[PDB]
């Protein structure tokens, strides 16, 4: 495989340093610009996946059981526990 640009990423995937030439300019992260690359709405997270955030309803978390529920809102990388 190709020259990992900046390490295989040991916790990043957009973050920065991608390393695994995969992503090196390519799969939405910059390997070689230690860095996400457009159309990226988020690196990772909670509402982070692929490339963008977890469209509205994309359960991330849940306290204990199920009554409110941890849902994703399509805007952000965060995902409220609705409570």
């Amino acid at each position: 495989s190709p020259p990992v640009c900046g390490n295989k990423i040991l916790e990043q995937g957009e973050d920065c340093d991608c390393g695994s030439p995969a992503n090196c300019q390519d799969r939405c992260c910059n390997a070689a610009t230690c860095k996400l690359t457009p159309g990226s709405q988020c690196n990772y997270g909670e509402c982070c996946d692929q490339c963008r955030f977890k469209k509205a309803g994309t359960v991330c978390r849940i306290a204990r059981g199920d009554w409110n529920d941890d849902y994703c809102t399509g805007k952000s990388s965060d995902c409220p526990w609705n409570h």
